[PDB]
């Protein structure tokens, strides 16, 4: 039904799904409605959006919110939404979401492209936001919600805890896109954290390099490659708190003591 | 000698060398003078120094320089440099080196803070300049020549050799600075290779994550941790060229052959 609104865009643009940049575009409706009422989306919301695809998301925003500024890599894309839509309140940003300079937005509404779930994710918890729905694959989902100690848990999941309060709304099949993915997605609710846990970039980079090291043998191995001696920093590393956990067993609580103990001892600035 | 006039500016102003952001400063004049005649600074060059601490590289490289850049991250270092020399041609900027936006130069002379060794070496790759020398520790330095298939070959080592000529002029002692570092250091002359191979920073990553995995191992590990599905890429990654090596046994070119395959297979855009 909106599989076949698309089938006949594609066929009307000559323009085939180029898993490229990331192109399997949501084509159930009542996905899209989930998430915009999952994000609350009223007249007073600025919204961002990554990859407006073929401009089904990105109506439904623009009917509800005040503004909505979509960011799109594709300029053949871009040139598409100009002709089929008439919006009043959307601009539409040419470029990579990851590198371009994003608006100020209060929320975030978007199908995001699965290449990207990372980077992405690591800018919007850096970004001032009440809320962000956000479609991802389910095992990476599955990721941003892992707990301390568990298999899965990464970088990612401990920026997420620290930085945010992360939730999977729902699961959603394969059927739901064009083309099909082979695995399900999941619909995420991210809101900031009130109590935010800042961590230093660097030292968690550092740390979950090899999150499956103890945490001393961890820091040793990721200044010593910055191009530092470890002469000159084995004593101090070796005081290092939360000393006999591996680095996939850390709260953002213990990271920032490893943090602050670092700052004190000169090893970060 | 040198290290006397240090001695005396340190306790004129109460400072003591803080090893937090880096303070091994360069105490040997004729260190400083073969630096400066390495790099060949004449009346035309514009110059970027990193730490210029207490200004005995920056006020050598003024005499000479058209115009010297100097990235400073403690503003106490900064009120010092302003009282203690009456530069014409020295612009101060206040930051770090790695973060804050770089001049345009064509000639870098510098005692890099061994701690950003590595970023400040990828970023200064990225630039147009005709001539670097650059101080740096030792190991780091032996990093930087290693040959494809070495033990010490790392991402570093690929990006010096597809971006640069880099050569080790020679090493210098502890002896050298003040404070003593316990590892010698080297003088590192590198200029743009002619002939550059320009390589994606995102799939290199994603290779050298883990150097010691076979290519098609380290490039299913690197793209599914992005967030996408191992389903939708074990084909394509499979015929990936050079896929008999360990990353750390690749070319420059070698990479690019990657590259440029993963780019035909939609998997990098
Ligand atoms: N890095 C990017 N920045 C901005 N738009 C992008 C980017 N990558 C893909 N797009 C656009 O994203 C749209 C599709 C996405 N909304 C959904 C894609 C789907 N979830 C996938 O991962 O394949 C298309 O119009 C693409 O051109
Ligand atoms: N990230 C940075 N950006 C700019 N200046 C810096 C940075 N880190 C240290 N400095 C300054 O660099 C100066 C020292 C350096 N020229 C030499 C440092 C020596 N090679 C070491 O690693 O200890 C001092 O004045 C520091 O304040
Ligand atoms: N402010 C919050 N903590 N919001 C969380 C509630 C959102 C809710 N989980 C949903 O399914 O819509
Ligand atoms: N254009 C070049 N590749 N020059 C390298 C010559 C520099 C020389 N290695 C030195 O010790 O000063
Ligand atoms: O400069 S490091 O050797 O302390
Ligand atoms: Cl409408
Ligand atoms: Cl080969
Ligand atoms: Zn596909
Ligand atoms: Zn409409
Ligand atoms: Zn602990
Ligand atoms: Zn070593
Ligand atoms: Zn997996
Ligand atoms: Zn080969």
């Amino acid at each position: 039904k909106m599989r076949d609104r698309l089938f006949f865009l594609l066929s009307k643009y000559g323009i085939r799904p180029r898993d490229s940049i990331g192109q399997h575009f949501l084509i159930i409706e009542d996905v899209i409605e989930k998430a915009i009422e999952t994000a609350n989306v009223n007249e007073n919301d600025v919204i961002l959006e990554v990859g407006p695809g073929l401009g089904f998301l990105t109506d439904e925003l623009a009917k509800r919110a005040k503004k909505v500024y979509t960011i799109e890599i594709d300029q053949k894309i871009i040139e598409i939404l100009k002709k089929e839509y008439s919006w009043n309140n959307v601009k539409i940003i040419q470029g990579d979401a990851v590198r371009v300079e994003w608006p100020k937005f209060n929320k975030v509404v978007s199908n995001i492209p699965y290449k990207i779930s990372s980077p992405f994710t690591f800018k919007l918890l850096k970004t001032d936001f009440e809320r962000a729905v956000v479609m991802y694959q389910l095992e990476f989902a599955l990721r941003m919600v892992a707990k301390p100690g568990s298999r899965n848990y990464s970088r990612l999941s401990l920026m997420a805890q620290a930085l945010g309060n992360v939730e999977i709304v729902m699961k959603i099949g394969k059927g739901a896109f064009y083309p099909r993915p082979k695995v399900d997605s999941a619909l995420v609710l991210i809101e900031p954290r009130k109590d935010k846990i800042v961590l230093n970039e660097n030292l968690v980079k550092a740390l979950f390099q090899h999150r499956r090291k103890t945490v001393p043998r961890a820091l040793k191995d990721s200044i010593h490659m910055l191009g530092v001696s470890k002469d000159e920093i084995r004593g101090i590393i070796n005081n290092v708190p939360h000393s006999n956990k591996r680095v996939f067993q850390l709260y953002p609580e213990e990271v920032k003591d490893i943090e602050e103990y670092l700052k004190k001892h000169g090893i970060i600035s």
